[PDB]
């Protein structure tokens, strides 16, 4: 054993950011994800009413980066935000929602053996 596992920002770092990338990668599936909502400028001021935790990719780098995530299953936690907002927000036919459908198959693809790597 019950002694908690510590990881070092720098093992998560390394672990973890080549699956971020891997998001990154995906073109044009990400680019409604690479930077933060602005409603107002994207032209969809209701964002706002109905997500009420933002995530995107840049916050989730800036977190890796500054050593925010003490347990990996905390970045997972953000991946999956930025996913579950996404299918929360959009219509099923849309892009960004069709998108973060194929995001979330690559981030699966990507975690399982960094998780196994980690433990
Ligand atoms: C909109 O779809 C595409 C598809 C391809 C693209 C673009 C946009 N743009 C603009 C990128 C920035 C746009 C974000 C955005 C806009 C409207 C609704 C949502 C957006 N995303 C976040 C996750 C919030 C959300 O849940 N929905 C770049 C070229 O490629």
């Amino acid at each position: 054993s019950m002694r908690k596992k510590i990881f070092k920002p720098e093992e998560l770092r390394q672990a973890l950011m080549p699956t971020l990338e891997a998001l990154y990668r995906q073109d044009p599936e990400s680019l409604p994800f690479r930077q933060p909502v602005d409603p107002q400028l994207l032209g969809i001021p209701d964002y706002f009413d109905i997500v009420k935790n933002p995530m995107d990719l840049s916050t989730i780098k800036r977190k890796l980066d500054t050593g925010q995530y003490q347990e990996p299953w905390q970045y997972v936690d953000d991946v999956w935000l930025m996913f579950n907002n996404a299918w929360l927000y959009n219509r099923k036919t849309s892009r960004v929602y069709k998108f973060c459908s194929k995001l979330a198959e690559v981030f699966e693809q990507e975690i399982d053996p960094v998780m196994q790597s980690l433990g």
